[PDB]
RNA sequence: AUUCCGGUUGAUCCUGCCGGAGGCCACUGCUAUGGGGGUCCGACUAAGCCAUGCGAGUCAUGGGGCGCGCGCGCGCACCGG
């Protein structure tokens, strides 16, 4: 379809760019891992091309702010935008700009960028089915004042978290979960940042290999 | 649904309080077709005052006796329980 479309108007900067391109990387999952540094968003709408699509690319914040000169006030545009694969793939970005559309388009290149992968399963207490609609276990997440707590859920209970965590997790790929927070969750880019620094934590804990059969775990896409 | 949103600045992050948004009880405005079930209706102020009528009686197989009809049968009150 529109692979030869974006393939073949790219020119690659980076070395990854290259490997890519070349054919020598072909899956989203070997470029995580080691200490690859992104700096083209053409990778990742080569590797995951349902990002590109309009439905997997929610804005989440707009704000205008002021900066005093002795002429005048001088405005800017601040925008906070989310990007995600439903599959376990998500971004978040933020995007500065003299106008909303230069601001947009930063932050969805900076969303595409910033990608990570979660890790997914039931560990629930009421569920115990081995199926990854929710994430495998407890999660803590922090980022400003806000700090943010996340649990396991059973099937049928649909995110029950602020409007922002909703997004998020609905890009992330995660259907069921509990909440809890502190601090100030009316600050919408701090809140965005510890759910995204929560989802990431599911990767810093420690786990046997007798646990992934009894959670389903799955890292990265499912099936 | 183990949930958030608005408000102190030229703009920002915090603390902290006020408000919204849910449910139950009492008074109340506008409006109102029909059935069923139920442990609903002068409790909050004055456990303030009350006109009238009803809310506790029964036994004639405990006793004597009066009346009405043919010793018997019906009825009334009295003593007694
Ligand atoms: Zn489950």
């Amino acid at each position: 379809e529109i692979a030869q479309r974006v393939l073949e108007e790219w020119e690659p900067k980076t070395k990854l760019g290259r490997l890519v391109k070349e054919g020598q990387i072909t899956d989203i999952h070997e470029i995580f891992r080691k200490g690859y540094q992104i700096k083209e968003p053409e990778i990742v709408d080569v590797l995951l091309p349902e990002v590109n699509l309009r439905e997997n690319q929610e804005v989440l914040d707009i704000a205008l702010t002021v900066r005093m000169t002795d002429s005048g006030r001088r405005i800017r545009f601040r925008v906070l935008a989310a990007v995600g694969n439903r599959d376990g793939y998500v971004g978040l970005g933020i995007g500065h700009g003299r106008e909303v559309g230069i601001a947009i388009r930063k932050a969805i290149n900076y969303a595409k960028m910033n990608i990570i992968e979660i890790k997914r399963g039931c560990g629930s207490w009421e569920c115990r089915c081995r199926r990854p609609h929710s994430i495998p276990f407890a999660v803590e997440g922090k980022e400003g004042s806000v700090r943010v707590k996340l649990m396991p859920g059973p099937r049928g209970l649909g995110l029950v978290i602020g409007d922002v965590g909703k997004k998020i997790l609905t890009l992330a790929g995660v259907q069921d979960v509990w909440s809890q927070t502190l601090g100030e969750t009316r600050t919408t880019v701090n809140f965005a940042k510890a759910v995204f620094n929560a989802l990431y934590n599911t990767n810093r804990v420690a786990i046997k290999p007798e646990d992934i059969e009894r959670y389903g775990i799955v890292v990265g896409r499912a099936m």
